[PDB]
């Protein structure tokens, strides 16, 4: 509630349905908590700042607070550790969540309210755990005590937990003890635990009674214990004699609701089937970064995982061993419900069709990761049986053509699963990611029996070929093709002619043959592509073109950034003026970073009629005309950021009748016209940030136009806060226009003592 | 003769033994020929400048001139073409050589003296050749008429040569017609020709009588005619139907003294043995960039080349064909005198021992080039039979570990053979250049049967390994090892321990594992290397080191540039002060680009006692102390160029008693001390160029010290030419100290009209 604030430099968000008020003071360099904080707020954000300590009077009048964030308030360049006065949180009866990460605290704070449910104490100096200060947390549910003693934040003392310290926490559900130099699992954990995170510790042995009472546990993490330290870019201490993490056979017996089990980087050598005897509902299993190269050939334990969804076996290669072929066990056929399989880091020479026979009967298999394996010989025709597969990974391996602040400062989710990189090519269907391979030329015979491919990634292969319309012949149903970081010779206009169903084509980073001058550059090759929608050819350094115009009856998006359009539009050269005129259906243009000092008169007449998104960022426009914008009758998102313009148009209404997203970020504008926004009711977005503007007059910014503006930015500029802008000073602190960084970035240059003064916090009584 | 010049801005070199005087006015921006040119000069250099035309009075008083250079005086940004007045060269009776390249001349200049022997007319607009203007050249010997009409300098007209134009040039020896758009070989050439250069032309057919009278010809070039235009980065036009350069069988019949024959890039398909029936003394043969992939398997013509020295067969691959193995004909055993063999661009999958059997009996074979072939499988043990070989090339191909201005503006030599890149590893003996390959880890078994290797290049392989002293075990006689552009983990001090005879070690560009902090960096691994002489570990970004000191009893050169020595020598950290103290035999240090803002007091005390070459360039030294140089009792080549120093030492004699090569290039020094060079007789080299110096007093630059100075640079600075430096003005134009760029770079800032005035050309009579 309270809606209208007074001088708070933090953003305020209201959710009447959720009855939640959010105050975000992230990155504000506040030495002390600002005054005038509303009593109706619920979430308080107090991240990286210069707060010396916490006083009980800080939250004296705040009783509706349910979330307090104090993450990374002093990162070890920082003064002494934060000191919390006694009874500094007892007044918050409605408190439920509290974050105190990165505060260099020595002991657990006391006096916490009994209504607390979440507590985060990561990146602190708490290496001792006793029941006395845990008695007050009898109602907690989620506890985060990780990252208290490890290589980034050392304490030189092993973690000490007294007996049955967590036993009385009956409401505990999630416990995290990562990177805490723990040696022994802290028995006895409460029986209501669901997620246990003990990874990246120094645990060497597991007792048979360690998880004897945990029956509702769902997520268990035991990574980093006795890790594989070979070629490790971080300080890690292998266990002695390389010994693996000793886990008894009857260890995971009481676990019945377990769903996620992570054993990554444990130097394991054998996986006994007795471990998975009781856990029948296991879904995700991680066994990466171990020494299970021989176990994969046996994989006898896979017979006890009928409901497995994810299986990770990455980076299990043997030192000084180069396998001739992948040895997949026949027990892999028992994974009926398997969906994702990762066999990276299993470096081997040749991949054959019969080596993937166990995976032929997996109906639910979708992702098959095989990248970073240095595969030399691989017949691509063997994938004709994996039509149901969604993503096939053939990454940096060497397949060739066939011969004849800190972490806790952000990410409030804390313990979260590794989110897979969702590439733009996955949404189109079947994907064959052949990027960064040893393919140097394309044959139509290699891609045979692959008519089902809806996507193909060939970036980074460094292919030097002159396509003429016969290479991608079998790929009849291909819709997305990536050809970035290659050497494409556009000597023929029939390139990509046989890709009848192609929609998105990417030929970026092909600067080699485009940099040369005098050779033919058939830029009209898009005429044959009937259903092409998007074409990305940026960073190509295109300086000349044999074709006068580019023709396409279906192209909608065109990225032409990082090229040389100044030479194409050189003074006295009107050949390539109407280069984009024939693109009838084009709606978005991205001609940026083209070193365009000036725009020759006539290019706007040669623009496509349906243009809607024009970008000219980082171009260095010394003088950009404005009266020619009348030709574009559909322009809505003109962008001129990071340019060297110096004058705004006399009347924006006379220039464009549909512009609504004007952007002039990081420009050099000292003053605006006296009728800049006169009768321009169609505008909704405007940006003048990072400029050299001095003052704004009333006649240039009418309130009628300003009422409908969704966003307006005037920060990080050179405004002068003198007595000549009393109307601006009154309006900036009396309007409802969303102006971000109104009290943090926009300051006053002068005069005199007014340096660094906040414009919204100005009151010139003498004016 | 004449020794002493007056105001010439060109360097003068005298050779009394050769009676030759050289005047070099290269890159001087001389609008007109300067006055006061000596009459005793012999070679005149008048390269790129702004000379509008040539007048007969230019060389009126010069009669001893034997060489005039006018190369690239107007490169097509340039005014109208150079105009030569009639009878502008008839007065030079002693003229023998004349260069007129890059002058946009339309016709051959007339009135040349009969004593001329060399004439260069490259990069001109002369596309017509007639006997009338060639009559005056009856005594010429070397003619250069190439680069007159091609893609860089087009003329849109085919070259026209009248019948028997060159017939009467009886003294002609070398003729060049490259890139001249020639269609037919200009019959009839004189019988005294020795070198003929007709490459890069449009010749489609050769007649049987084309070389009927040439019996003394030694070098013949026919490249570029009907070239292989596939993947060509320059505008080239294939011949029709791909047809090859039609050469009759009885074409090279009259040639008996031919030694070099170049047929590179001719789209040849078959090489009949009848061509080499008469030429028995052939030494170098070039057949690269052709379609002779099938002919290599036959190579029937090789039986007629018993004295062949060089054989080039690079880039003869078949389009859309990936050969399984290299098919070398058995006729290669007939090349008894073969020394260099290049089989690049013959892309094939696997290389076996038996495929190199024909080369097993070549006793004189030294270089075997096999790079850029995409070889996948290659057993390195098969090279044990090629012990007599000097260089073995295993370049960018994908071998993996075994499994289980213009051109004529410079280069006065013109037509010169392709000089092979002499790498630094060739002088040490046998070389196995395995750079840029697909090797990702090193095994001792792979390098078996290779104990004869004296050099090994492994740069660019991107190997991530933690060597402990057992990988390079069979390489007992290795003396040079290159490990640049890799990922070396220095976790053990026993790395490279088994390389007992290693002398030069290069571990540069290994920034990956050195950038990480907290991991061990054993920098004392050089202790085991008993005979190590040079160690290059630059561009490694070394910021921390576990070892306190580096120990080596034989190291003499150490390159430590592009690292982070500021953190190692951070204020309050005296652990790594004596890092280089234990290098007893060290004589050269290259600690540059280390971001050293300042040198902590004590590093000079920790320097090796025998240090002789210290470099601190591009370091940003805000304030460099000078009294501490007394510790270094053997310093001779101190370098502080491209730094931010601001003060010279009070007395250089008190600082160092042996410094003789002080360098302060591109520094920021406004003034010198009044006793900078007092009693410093041991100095021989001094540099203060590119500084902000204002004036030099007499008491700081005594003539006694200046007499023994070999070189002194004071150019490109901010000297003021006022009445306060009359002694400096008198001395600069009255001393014999070698001061380069005395009349071209060093100017006067002021005062007023004295902007840009030459100091040596100053005479202040009013002073
Ligand atoms: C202001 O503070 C409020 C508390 O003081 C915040 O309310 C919290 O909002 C989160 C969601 O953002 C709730 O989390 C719940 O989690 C359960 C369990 O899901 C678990 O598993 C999923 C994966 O399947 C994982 O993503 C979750 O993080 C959990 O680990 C869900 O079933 C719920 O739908 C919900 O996501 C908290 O419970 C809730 N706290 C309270 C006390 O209600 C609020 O988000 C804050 N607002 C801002 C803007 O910061
Ligand atoms: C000043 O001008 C003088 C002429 O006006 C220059 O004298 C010339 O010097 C060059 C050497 O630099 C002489 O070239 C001769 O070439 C023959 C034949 O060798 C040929 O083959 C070799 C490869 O084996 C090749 O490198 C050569 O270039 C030749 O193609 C050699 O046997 C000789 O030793 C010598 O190298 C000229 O003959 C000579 N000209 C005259 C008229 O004597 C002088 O170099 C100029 N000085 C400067 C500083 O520019
Ligand atoms: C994680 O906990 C272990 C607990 O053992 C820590 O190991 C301990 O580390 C300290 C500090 O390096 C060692 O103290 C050292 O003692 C030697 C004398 O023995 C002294 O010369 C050193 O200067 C240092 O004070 C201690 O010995 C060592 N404990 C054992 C059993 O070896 C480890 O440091 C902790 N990790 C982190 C990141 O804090
Ligand atoms: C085809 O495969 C290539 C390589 O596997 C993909 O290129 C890679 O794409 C990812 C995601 O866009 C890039 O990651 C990003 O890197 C930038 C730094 O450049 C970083 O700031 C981002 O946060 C993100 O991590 C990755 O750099 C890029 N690699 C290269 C060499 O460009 C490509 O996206 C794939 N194409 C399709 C259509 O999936
Ligand atoms: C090397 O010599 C050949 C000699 O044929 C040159 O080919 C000629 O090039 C000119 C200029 O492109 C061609 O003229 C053209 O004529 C057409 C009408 O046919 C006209 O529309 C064009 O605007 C142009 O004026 C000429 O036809 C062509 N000769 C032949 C037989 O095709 C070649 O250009 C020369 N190369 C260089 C680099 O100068
Ligand atoms: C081992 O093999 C590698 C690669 O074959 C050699 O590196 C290459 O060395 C050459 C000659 O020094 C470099 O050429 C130079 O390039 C610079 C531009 O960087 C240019 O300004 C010079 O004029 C010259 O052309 C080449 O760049 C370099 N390649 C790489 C990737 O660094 C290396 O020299 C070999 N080592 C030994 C001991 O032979
Ligand atoms: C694939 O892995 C399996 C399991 O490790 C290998 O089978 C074992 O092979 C060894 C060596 O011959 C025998 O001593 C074991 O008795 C075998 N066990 C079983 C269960 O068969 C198999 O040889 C591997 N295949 C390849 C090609 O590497
Ligand atoms: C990759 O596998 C496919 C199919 O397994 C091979 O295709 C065979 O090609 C030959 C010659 O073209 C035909 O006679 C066969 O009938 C094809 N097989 C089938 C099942 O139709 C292809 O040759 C393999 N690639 C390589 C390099 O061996
Ligand atoms: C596209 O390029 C391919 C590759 O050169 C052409 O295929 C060749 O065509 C020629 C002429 O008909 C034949 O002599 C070759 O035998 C063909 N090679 C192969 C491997 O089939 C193809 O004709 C070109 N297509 C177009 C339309 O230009
Ligand atoms: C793309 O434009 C080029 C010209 O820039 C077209 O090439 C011309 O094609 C016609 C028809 O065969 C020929 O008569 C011309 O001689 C060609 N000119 C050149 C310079 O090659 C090409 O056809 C166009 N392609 C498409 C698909 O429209
Ligand atoms: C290596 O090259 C030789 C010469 O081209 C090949 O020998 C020819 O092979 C073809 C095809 O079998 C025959 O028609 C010719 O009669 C052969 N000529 C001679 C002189 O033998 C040979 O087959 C090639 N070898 C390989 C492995 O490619
Ligand atoms: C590369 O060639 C060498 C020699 O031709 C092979 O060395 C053989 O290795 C086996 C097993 O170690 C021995 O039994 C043989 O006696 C060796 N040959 C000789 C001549 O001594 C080596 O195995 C080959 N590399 C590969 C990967 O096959
Ligand atoms: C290089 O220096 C390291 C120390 O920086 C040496 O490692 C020590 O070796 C001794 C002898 O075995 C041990 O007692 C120490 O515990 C080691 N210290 C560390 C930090 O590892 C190493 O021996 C030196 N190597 C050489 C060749 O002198
Ligand atoms: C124009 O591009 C911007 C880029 O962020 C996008 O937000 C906007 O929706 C686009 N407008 C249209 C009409 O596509
Ligand atoms: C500017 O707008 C006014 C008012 O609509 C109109 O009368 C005038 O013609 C316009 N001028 C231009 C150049 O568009
Ligand atoms: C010092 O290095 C320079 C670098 O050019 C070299 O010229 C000089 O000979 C070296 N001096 C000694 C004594 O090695
Ligand atoms: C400087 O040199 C003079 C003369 O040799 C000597 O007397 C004096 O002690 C020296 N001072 C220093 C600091 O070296």
């Amino acid at each position: 509630a309270r809606w209208f604030p007074k001088t708070l430099p933090c953003d305020v968000t209201l959710d009447v349905s959720k009855n939640h008020v959010i105050v975000d003071c992230t990155d504000k360099h506040l030495t002390e908590i600002p005054g005038g904080i509303p009593t109706n707020t619920t979430n308080l954000t107090l991240t990286i700042n210069h707060i010396p300590d916490i006083s009980p009077a800080s939250f004296h009048r705040l009783v509706h607070l349910v979330e307090i964030d104090f993450r990374c308030n002093c990162v070890p360049m920082c003064p002494r550790r934060l000191q919390i006065k006694p009874r500094s949180f007892s007044g918050l009866t409605y408190l439920k969540s509290l974050y105190l990460d990165g505060n260099q605290l020595l002991e657990i704070p006391q006096g916490l309210p009994p209504s607390l449910q979440l507590l985060s104490l990561e990146a602190n100096n708490i290496f001792s755990i006793r029941k006395e200060q845990l008695t007050e947390l009898a109602n907690i549910e989620i506890l985060y005590l990780g990252q208290n003693c490890y290589y980034r934040n050392p304490c030189y003392v092993s973690y000490s937990i007294e007996k049955d310290a967590f036993l009385n926490l009956t409401k505990l559900k999630v416990l995290s003890l990562k990177d805490n130099n723990v040696t022994t699992v802290p028995t006895v954990l409460p029986s209501t635990l669901t997620e246990l995170y003990l990874y990246n510790n120094m645990i060497a042995e597991i007792q048979e009674d360690d998880f004897n009472n945990l029956n509702q546990l769902q997520i268990l993490d035991l990574s980093g214990n006795c890790p594989r330290c070979y070629n490790a870019p971080f300080p890690c201490t292998p266990c002695k004699n390389n010994s693996p993490l000793q886990i008894p056979v009857n260890a995971f017996d009481a676990l019945t609701e377990l769903k996620v089990l992570r054993l990554h980087s444990n130097s394991l050598q054998h996986v006994p089937p007795r471990w998975f005897k009781n856990i029948n509902n296991l879904q995700e299993l991680d066994l990466s970064q171990n020494f299970l190269a021989k176990e994969i050939g046996d994989a006898k334990f896979l017979h006890f995982l009928p409901n497995l969804i994810q299986l990770d076996l990455s980076f299990n290669f043997e030192l000084q061993v180069y396998r001739a072929s992948m040895n997949l066990s026949q027990a892999f056929s028992s994974l009926k419900s398997l969906k994702i399989l990762r066999i990276r880091g299993y470096v081997f020479k040749e991949l054959k069709s019969f080596q993937l026979s166990p995976l032929h009967n997996l109906q639910n298999l979708e992702v098959l990761d095989l990248g970073t394996n240095f595969i030399k010989i691989a017949n691509l025709s063997m994938f004709k049986q994996f039509k149901r597969l969604k993503v096939i990974d053939l990454s940096v391996n060497k397949i060739s053509p066939s011969g004849d602040y800190a972490r806790s400062c952000r990410f409030k989710n804390k313990e979260a699963s590794f989110t897979s990189v969702q590439e733009s090519c996955y949404k189109y269907g079947q994907t064959l990611d052949l990027s960064k391979n040893s393919i140097f030329f394309i044959k139509s015979s290699d891609f045979q029996h692959l008519s089902f491919l809806k996507c193909l990634n060939l970036s980074g292969n460094l292919i030097s070929q002159t396509l003429n319309g016969s290479e991608f012949q079998p790929l009849a149903e291909l819709r997305y093709l990536d050809f970035s970081n290659n050497r494409l010779d556009l000597l023929h206009s029939t390139a990509f002619e046989e890709l009848r169903k192609l929609e998105v084509l990417d030929i970026s980073s092909n600067s080699h043959y485009f940099q040369s001058e005098g050779i033919t550059h058939m830029l009209n090759f898009t005429k044959n592509l009937k259903v092409l929608q998007k074409l990305m050819m940026n960073d190509n350094d295109i300086s000349s073109s044999t074709s006068r115009t580019m023709e396409s009856e279906s192209l909608r998006t065109l990225e032409f950034r990082g090229n040389h359009l100044d030479v194409l539009w050189r003074d006295g050269d009107n050949r390539y003026l109407q280069l984009f005129k024939n693109l009838l259906k084009l709606e978005e243009l991205d001609i940026s970073k083209n070193s365009l000092s000036f725009l020759p008169s006539g290019v706007f007449d040669g623009m496509p009629p349906n243009l809607k998104n024009l970008s000219l960022a980082k171009n260095g426009l010394k003088s950009f005309i404005w009266e020619k914008l009348r030709y574009l009758k559909n322009l809505e998102t003109l962008d001129l950021s990071h340019n060297q313009l110096t004058t705004v148009p006399e009347r924006l209404s006379n220039c464009s009748r549909s512009l609504k997203n004007l952007i002039l970020k990081n420009n050099q504008i000292r003053s605006l016209t006296k009728y800049f926004l006169q009768d321009a009711f169609q505008l909704r977005y405007l940006d003048l940030s990072s400029n050299k503007i001095q003052m704004i007059q009333k006649t240039s910014f009418p309130e009628n136009v300003l009422n409908n503006l969704k966003m307006l930015l005037l920060h990080h500029n050179r405004f002068l806060c003198t007595c000549d802008a009393v109307w601006f000073v009154w309006w900036v602190q009396h309007t409802e226009v969303t102006i971000p960084y109104l009290a943090t970035d926009v300051t006053c240059v002068g005069p005199g003592a007014h340096k660094g003064q906040s414009v919204i916090s100005l009151d010139l009584y003498t004016c």
